[PDB]
């Protein structure tokens, strides 16, 4: 709900958001640093994207999982393009975070420029989403739609994750942390 | 763009609602008392969906300027016991102009979403739907369908109402305090 939490959004989303779409569907992008950006995992990501109509090359692709294999629905990949992202990696924590007041921001055809105030953000960890067993999931209440995935949840100074799922009035976000940066 | 976000939300929560016509659905804003405002194309009947709620109205007024030209706003009363929140200390005299704005929509489409318009520009005369309407309000963004009632605002000021555009383009209805008497 804060005014500062909506500036910060607003600027991220400029700065370093695009539309993705793959074969599987269309998505909010966040570019990281250099050319590395992040997908939900489920957004499947091709050798070829489209970015914001533009058909991008993709030169690799790291399906994130944790140090037994447990899926957490984060794709990163590094973009065939020249122009690179602001570095945002100082905005991401060491762990998953919680706060009071979180934005939802969406760039997409349905939503193309949305911002939702989702209210507190809970480190909820393990869900089995989709059918599918997955850790440091961040749970928020708000009215969920289909075409939110890859939304980028912020407060102010802080990237807390990407929207990967949810039902009805409940949302959960993959945490965003600065050390899935590293090779190791 | 801070300071419009905030005042924006806490105007909808408070005064705010989804309301389903025939003709769509749209968010309206409740202003005073019992009174509130619906862009003039929501046609509403003798009784609306607010809420999901079945809400009677007692008056509508499809507002037009000293000459007969549409506005493109009615105004509902409402017939119900809770008041709103009276906004019309944030309501302006004349259209008013702003470098940042956010568009805010309830609905079941677009539940609780905010939207950086950017610059809003008095456009004045507009040939809306085939309907030659004033005191349009202009900002560039891309405009979607069930958009209809969205609430304009900026730091302390409900500029207006959206009620139309094309592309890339939308279109408020000022929201004037000489309307509400
Ligand atoms: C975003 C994907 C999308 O629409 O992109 C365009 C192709 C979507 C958002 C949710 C849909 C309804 N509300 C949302 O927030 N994400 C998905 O559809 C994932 C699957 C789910 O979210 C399932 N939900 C649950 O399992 C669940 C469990 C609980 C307690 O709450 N929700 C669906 C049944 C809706 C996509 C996905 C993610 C991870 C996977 F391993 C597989 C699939
Ligand atoms: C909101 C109402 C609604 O029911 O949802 C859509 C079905 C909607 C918002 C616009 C739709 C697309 N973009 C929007 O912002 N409003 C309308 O559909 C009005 C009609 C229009 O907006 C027309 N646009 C124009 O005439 C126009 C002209 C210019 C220079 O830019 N746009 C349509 C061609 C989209 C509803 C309306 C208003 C007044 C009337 F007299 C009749 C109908
Ligand atoms: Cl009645
Ligand atoms: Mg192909
Ligand atoms: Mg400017």
């Amino acid at each position: 709900m804060k005014g500062p939490a909506f500036e910060f959004a607003v600027a991220m989303m400029k700065r370093n958001a695009s539309t993705v779409k793959t074969e599987y569907g269309e998505f909010t992008m966040l570019g990281i640093y250099d050319r590395w950006a992040v997908l939900p995992r489920h957004a499947k990501p091709g050798p070829t994207i489209l970015m914001n109509d533009q058909e991008v090359g993709v030169l690799d692709a790291k399906e994130l999982v944790d140090k037994d294999g447990t899926n957490l629905e984060l794709t990163l990949l590094k973009l065939n393009r020249n122009e690179k992202f602001r570095d945002i990696r100082g905005f991401l924590a060491r762990e998953e975070v919680e706060v009071n007041e979180a934005v939802l921001a969406i760039n997409t055809s349905k939503f193309p420029n949305m911002y939702i105030p989702v209210g507190q953000v809970t480190d909820y960890g393990f869900l089995n989403l989709g059918g599918t067993p997955t850790k440091r999931m961040l749970v928020y209440n708000f009215p969920t739609r289909a075409g939110q995935c890859g939304g980028v949840l912020m407060s102010t100074g802080k990237v807390l994750g990407i929207h990967v799922g949810g039902n009805g009035h409940q949302g959960f976000s993959a945490a965003l942390l600065r050390h899935y940066f590293n090779e190791e």
